């Protein structure tokens, strides 16, 4: 039933998955949500599994709830398979534990990705699936997309059969998001591949009342051993079901597997053993030196569990002298990364004459593994040979790199045309080249592979795309590096980066340019890249597409015609037809005035004659060349240093607004509001003073001049200041960047000297706090986004002595991505203490954090209590110890013993001056989203919060997982369309703060900053006043609620959110502790939910749904508000000494050393009843 | 019924990071960083 | 400073643990739960740590909910242990891979318990600890109560000196709750064998907004690799120190 | 009756759920294909209807369970075959404070805020009564425990509060002692 | 560490069995007869007979 699809290894295992399963519990984690998401898109449209049913989707609160929901669905009876990538496997190994142990035939399909060690990473190595060995699943690798969709269907098939669940893993962001044209099976051939007779034996074993079984039990030393010893048979059968289900696979599609495979000379003497998507490379590798006749192979892994020495073998060349052993993972003192240890078991047990072995580490982060570095691999075994080595590295702190040349030669087969298309993000790059690669695999007999780079700034990011397109097929799997076709979609970075380092000689470079002309390109081309395009003797095209574009009233289509024509690949009638079926006049007359543009540019000959932090790895990391930083440039615990986004200065917004001071009022909201601190009110002197200052206004401001200065560099061009300028003449206008940055960054490097005056007035104040320096700066979150404003102005009140425990999320990918560190330190250099743990233990991080602050205050206080027994240190002392609750007090007297102690390094006094960096009470943040604060990381936030101890989280709820593609939340509202909502979400938000308040010993309080600021900065300041559990929760807007008219409206959404009774206000002050600080609802929310994409896509899809749905949405907060205005109108001793009865049991849990004295165990009757019976008696 | 929350909207609702890719993504849309909907139009009248 | 007492594994290693540690955050599991329960008793009854302060006991909602607590008083520079099981220590890797990554010197003591897998269990076997070997921790093991006391002393030496986190093991229900008299070190002895210099450092590069940094970063396939294989030399170093400690 | 672990427990009976749903609209579909004798039509199309009733699901379960008797053929040889599947069923979810308050508690909320038919039943003791008895949060102000040696400061969690919050959950509290019609 | 490993091994021994309190089901061998295997394999010298067996699995006696 084979029928052909250009899709990745989501889509192609997703297929097979859907399928084979009828139940599917999943949690979203990159790069396995697409699975899910796409699973959950078919059963929403209605396709049909083998049985002839929708899959049955549903969402968990986290991966251990997924791994919880397919033990439930695999022991009830129904065929079960999740999606995972690490933390996510992480979260599922003890439910694995139970499945395997139950022998419940379930399959894990693992995307690879790093397990968060040193930072968190998304990207692909085999450390998470081989943090799973121990469960007792099967574990399959697939080297690719092809191999994925034939390795899911082995898995479900075998796992059917077997009752030995299965783990399917294939390589993420390089398998996972690698676009290859690939044969698929019909659902018809697939199902006929089913053991019919197991399937109904496994409903029949299931847990079901009408046959009840006790499945669970709790064994003591006397059956557990037997119990554990029981499942033998299972798992001595699997190999061989594996090895079956290969066999009938490959009679279907014709390609066929075993356990484990040989490529390469059979009389070969020198063979790697690899797993996963590097199989693919090595044999290309292979392919281009077996026509030297090199005397190489290698031995692909397909089954790691259970490990089969007998296929091992029957795959190992005898000839085989020497074996590298690849892994891609690192585990810390290990004497070998696992597979190494299992090919030196193997050799072990077999006794014969045992090869060299080593050990190399690979691809780590999903770390390129190039031709050059299997090369270099084999060179390391031919001669010089080196045990556990890494490849790819410059390892300069343990020696442990191998050397590779970077002049290996084209190894992918002739035939390939190689394409790299350098592209702004969403300028419609990698979306164009999708069409090109769907257009040309439907429409030719040729294989397309096709790979996308991105960025980790969310706006303005450069997006890298390599595609390859041969007659033969592309087993290439890792970036272009010399390719045939360079196209630069972004004339600005022809300055910014290299774009021509993966040219070939001859190669096409067309590049978008408004400067079509020679003297024009003489004057703004590069030395370097003139040089480049005369000596190599390249194909220069110059075509200003924005022009066109604009003539025939997006560049997307004419760069995809630029592509059509002179790639080589073919064409001109495809991509018309293909616009044809997807207005078409203008579309087909860019693509002819392209067509006529193109012409080659006859360069001149002469062309071929033509902090320090920041500067060393900075500067290399931003320009995507950072795979040369050694090893000694980072450090061992991977922190990172703040304030390296101020050096970034990258100019992406089209739109920057302009300051007209005669309108300004001086209000100091436009600073309030910006998300990337674009805005700098400079309050300055006349003696310190194009740079037009105004009189500063008030008492407070009486000899200063005022000034609002726009970083124009900075400004992402998001019209949030300019939409909420007070004046009706706006004092903020957003005018083109190229008018406004020549004369406007002279301004902001002056500007950047004046002294912030942070003493004139209150911090609590909306004024006075934004004369106060930012400690959250330059942030790579998306332009507009809600999230910023809200933690910068957090910093402004105390970003000086701060913890910040953030959850996983948007919080943590713009807080912390490296290289570019938006917080900072201020002049005394206290920024925020910043750190990340993971998406579910914030919470406890942060309440750790207090622990140990105030374990190491209290060891501080007793040290000062014993120097109590100079007269001068005895007052500061006795002043800090009774005022070091308060901030304000505990810091002078720790600026007073920090002035006494001065190089005290003895006694009491010099224990004391030791620790100085104590003196200041601390106050510890948890900042996390939606997901962290309602989903996963719940149990801990409300054990934190519920614990009593001064712990202040703050909820950016965006009501969706915004870092994750936007999937369903519980903060996601009735009636919202999500990722698993796709029909509109039928519960509503989860009510949090109506949760936690009903503790009565926690502050709680929503904030919305469009609404009111001056609430928010009060809600701030009491909270972290709140001698106790403070939680804050804070609406926020995010580009994936799809605001029509621009995140610029956020603050104004932010107000219409609050007007509406959508998002009310109010505090809960334990110190009538309740106060509603909002108004009654305004009955406009239907304007504000229609405002929003996600419920004009509701209407658009099913009217009668969403009007339905938003009706209750109304009705459910006016009464949520109606609840809301009801409740605002008005030593050492243990429990069981000296009772009667005993209250501990003789079961071993409820054993210590102390127990064990006689006690009336309630057998002989109660007190009153025993003496009626000695009465009688 | 299936739909997505991103289509039919004249800003981008997706990111151009990696946690952020589909093979249905990568339309070229307005990343909110010439100002808004309204703003452009008084730039445009403007100029 | 040896004196004689007569107890079992969970008391023997409170012992040492409360001397060498000033947070503990703890869930209850069998066996473990001892320990954790003894340790809160010493507190509430005022016993003083090598520092001379009552160790600070906290209880969590989870063993994830202990191990990220954990994580926050080792980067905030507290001395931190905590007492583990089978469930608790399968609960507890993923953020183990995240203390061991960053080099914070914790000591988890663990009590060798049963992975339920066919049948829940709270007897003893390796499985929990074996499932534990890529974290990056060290792994101690002791055989008796004795060997208990000792070791447990070892870990959190040398975890202090090698900016490494141990894990401390001796079997559950066979050394936890066996009574032996065995002779314990006097507080101020086993105080006197902590690496000052070492401790000093560790707290001083500790998180702090007076000289903060940025931990717990997001990295790309450019960066990730060698922040990965830069922290191969503490882990070169730390059997000598734990042979030197021995 | 099961046992997954002791934070999963909602997770693995919302799991239940999710294969008892799918299964039974499996024989619903399969029901429907084979309305197309007529005792047997009059059968399927009563259970079909009242499928959601468990007394009428029952008692059709049992009529179709004697007309398909040895039936192993066809479309109702298939329906035949699940004879499981036809009174509806309640799955259950029983744990202590500790799974409803402490650890389990976010597959609990979770389970208990997605809409799905799912019935929770806490034998609150107001501590971990299996472990040593350890302060919970159900463990109330003033209660001596495990970690609490001075007497607990934070009250009880107030669980049933917090899920009446839904608006879409049956929440009851109950005490046998004192009533047991309630 | 095998140095310390191979420190107390005597060299007079002939054949060895690892005991591990751990079953993991499909692996080649226990963690800890892992270890001493890739010991004797990155030793290269003669290599005795090694062993693998369970025990005391759920505090079984032994
Ligand atoms: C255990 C685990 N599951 C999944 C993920 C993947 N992940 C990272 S961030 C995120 C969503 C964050 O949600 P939220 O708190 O609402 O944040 P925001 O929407 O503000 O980004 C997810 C699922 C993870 N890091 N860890
Ligand atoms: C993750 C995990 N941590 C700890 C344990 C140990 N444990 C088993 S039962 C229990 C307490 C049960 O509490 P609760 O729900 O109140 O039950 P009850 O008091 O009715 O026994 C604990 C801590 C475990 N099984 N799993
Ligand atoms: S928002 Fe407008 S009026 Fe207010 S300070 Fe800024 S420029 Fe001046
Ligand atoms: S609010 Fe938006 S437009 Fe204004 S300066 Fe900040 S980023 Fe630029
Ligand atoms: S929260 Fe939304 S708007 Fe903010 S950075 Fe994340 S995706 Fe962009
Ligand atoms: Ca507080
Ligand atoms: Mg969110
Ligand atoms: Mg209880």
């Amino acid at each position: 039933g084979k029928k052909m699809m250009t899709t990745d290894g989501n889509t192609a295992t997703a297929h097979v998955a859907y399928a084979m399963s009828e139940v599917a519990a999943i949690y979203p984690i990159t790069p396995s949500s697409t699975m899910g998401e796409e699973a959950d898109d078919w059963a929403a449209q209605g396709r049909k599994n083998i049985f002839g049913q929708t899959l049955t989707i549903r969402e968990m609160q986290s991966e251990a709830g997924a791994a919880g929901a397919v033990h439930g669905a695999l022991a009830a009876g129904a065929l079960t398979t999740t999606f995972t990538a690490s933390q996510g496997l992480l979260l599922m190994i003890p439910n694995m534990y139970k499945i395997s142990g139950e022998l419940l035939p379930g399959v894990f399909h693992v995307t690879a990705r790093a397990i968060a060690a040193h930072a968190l990473s998304i990207f692909g190595d085999h450390q998470d699936i081989y943090a799973a060995r121990q469960t007792g699943f099967a574990m399959l690798a697939s080297s690719s997309v092809q191999e994925a969709h034939d390795m899911a269907l082995v898995a479900h098939l075998a796992a059917i059969e077997s009752n030995v669940p299965f783990m399917h893993f294939f390589d993420g962001f390089r398998t996972s998001h690698e676009i290859q044209k690939i044969e698929v099976l019909d659902y018809a051939d697939m199902a006929s591949l089913v053991n019919q007779k197991a399937l109904a034996e496994f409903r029949a074993k299931s847990m079901n009342p009408e046959h009840p079984h006790v499945r669970g039990t709790a064994q003591n030393p006397d059956i557990y051993f037997q119990g554990r010893e029981a499942a033998n048979p299972y798992y001595l059968k699997v190999p061989g079901i594996v090895a079956e289900y290969m066999q009938k696979v490959a009679s279907l599609t014709g390609r066929s597997y075993k356990l484990f495979d040989y490529v390469g000379a059979p009389d070969a003497e020198r063979v790697i053993v690899s797993m996963g998507s590097s199989c693919e490379t090595i044999e290309e590798v292979i392919n281009h030196l077996a026509a030297k006749g090199e005397k190489i192979g290698l031995i692909k892994v397909r089954l790691y569990r259970p490990f089969v020495s007998e296929a091992f073998f029957a795959a190992l060349p005898a000839s085989a002298k020497v074996i590298t052993v690849l892994d891609r993972t690192k585990e810390p003192g290990a004497p070998g990364d696992p597979l190494y240890l299992d090919v030196c078991s193997a050799f072990v047990e077999r006794g014969e004459a045992m090869p060299k072995i080593l050990a190399g580490r690979y691809g780590l982060g999903s770390k390129e593994f190039s031709p050059a570095m299997v090369k270099s691999v084999y060179d390391n075994m031919s001669g010089a040979k080196k045990n556990h080595f890494t490849v790819g590295i410059e390892d300069d702190v343990t020696g442990t790199s191998l050397p590779v040349d970077n002049a290996f030669a084209d190894t992918t087969p002739k035939g390939t045309i190689q394409c790299q298309f350098w592209g702004l993000g969403a300028d419609g790059t990698v979306g164009a080249n999708k069409q090109a690669i769907k257009i040309i695999g439907d429409n030719t007999d040729l294989f397309a592979q096709g790979y996308f780079s991105y960025d980790s700034k969310k706006s303005g990011g450069i997006t890298i795309s390599h595609l390859r397109f041969g007659e033969k097929p592309i087993q290439s799997t890792y970036l272009v590096n010399r390719a045939d076709y360079v196209a630069c979609h972004n004339p600005a970075y022809v300055g910014i980066y290299d774009i021509l380092e993966g040219i070939k000689d001859g190669g096409t470079f067309v590049l978008n340019s408004p400067w079509s002309s020679l003297e024009d390109m003489d004057k703004h081309l590069p030395s370097g890249i003139k040089r480049t395009i005369a000596n190599k003797k390249l194909k220069f095209y110059n075509i200003d597409a924005v022009k066109i574009a604009t003539d025939v009233g997006r560049i997307n289509m004419i760069m995809q015609t630029a592509f059509f024509k002179l790639a080589g690949v073919l064409a001109v009638d495809l991509l018309k037809k293909s616009i044809h079926k997807a207005i078409v006049k203008m579309n087909t007359d860019a693509v002819d005035q392209a067509v006529t543009s193109l012409q080659e540019f006859k360069y001149p000959d002469s062309w071929k004659d033509a902090n320090e932090f920041f500067k060393n790895v900075v500067k290399p990391i931003l320009t995507q060349q950072g795979d040369k930083l050694p090893v000694s440039a980072f450090e061992a615990d991977g922190r990172f240093p703040l304030g390296t986004s101020q050096f970034e200065k990258r100019g992406v917004a089209i739109n920057v607004p302009q300051w007209v001071p005669e309108n300004c009022i001086q209000c100091n909201q436009c600073a309030f509001v910006c998300p990337h601190s674009a805005i700098l009110p400079v309050l300055a002197k006349e003696e310190e003073l194009n740079f037009t200052a105004l009189e500063a206004k008030g008492k407070e401001l009486k000899g200063y001049k005022f000034r609002i200065q726009i970083n124009t560099l900075d400004c992402m061009g998001c019209g949030n200041c300019a939409d909420i300028c007070p004046p009706k003449e706006k004092a903020l206008v957003m005018q083109p960047l190229d008018t406004q940055r020549d004369a406007q960054v002279p301004n902001l490097e002056y500007a950047a000297r004046i002294p912030v005056k942070s003493e004139v007035l209150p911090r609590d104040s909306l004024k006075g706090s934004q004369f106060q320096e930012p400690l959250m700066e330059f942030s790579g979150a998306c332009s507009g986004c809600g999230e910023t404003p809200y933690v910068r102005v957090i910093t402004q009140l105390f970003g000086e002595r701060m913890f910040i425990a953030n959850a996983t999320g948007c919080s943590s990918i713009w807080g912390a991505s490296a290289p570019s560190m938006p917080y900072k330190t201020n002049r005394l250099g206290q920024g925020p203490a910043w750190g990340n743990s993971l998406f579910e233990d914030a919470a406890e991080y942060g309440f750790g954090m207090n622990m140990s602050m105030f374990a190491r205050r209290t060891h501080l206080a007793d040290l000062a209590a014993k120097a109590l027994e100079s007269g001068d240190v005895k007052e500061a002392l006795q002043g800090w110890l009774a005022g070091k609750n308060d901030p304000i007090k505990s810091k002078e007297y720790g600026d007073k013993l920090k002035k006494l102690l001065a190089g005290q390094k003895d006694g009491l006094l010099g224990q004391i001056a030791a620790m100085s960096d104590l003196y200041t009470k601390k106050s510890v943040w948890i900042f996390g989203g939606d997901g962290w604060a309602y989903d996963i990381g719940y149990g801990g936030l409300d054990h934190v919060l519920a614990s009593g101890e001064d712990v202040n989280v703050f909820v950016m709820d965006t009501e969706v997982y915004s870092n994750t593609g936007g999937q369903s939340s519980k903060a996601t509202p009735t009636g919202a369309v999500a990722k698993f909502a796709a029909a509109g979400k039928r519960t509503g938000k989860k009510d949090l703060a109506r949760m936690v308040m009903t503790y009565g010993y926690v502050y709680v309080a929503t904030v919305s900053m469009g609404y009111s600021k001056q609430q928010f900065l009060k809600v701030l300041k009491e909270a972290e006043s709140f001698p106790g559990p403070s939680l804050v929760i804070a609406y926020a807007t995010c580009i994936n609620q799809g605001l029509r008219k621009g995140m610029g409206k956020s603050q104004d959404v932010m107000n219409t959110a609050v007007k509406s009774g959508y998002w009310p206000l109010f505090r809960y002050d334990p110190r009538n502790p309740f106060q509603l600080d909002s108004k009654a609802p305004d009955g406009s929310v239907e304007e504000f939910l229609m405002a929003q994409n996600r419920f004009a896509v509701l209407d658009r899809s099913f009217p009668e749904d969403a009007k339905r749905l938003r009706a209750q949405v109304a009705h459910e907060l006016d009464v949520r508000f109606k609840e809301l205005e009801h409740m605002a109108a008005t030593g050492s001793v243990d429990f069981g000494e000296g009772a009667e009865f005993c209250t501990r049991d003789d079961t071993p849990m409820m054993a210590r050393p102390d127990s064990g004295e006689a006690c009336d165990q309630n057998r002989a009757g109660t007190s009153e009843q025993q003496g009626d019976l000695s009465k009688r008696t």
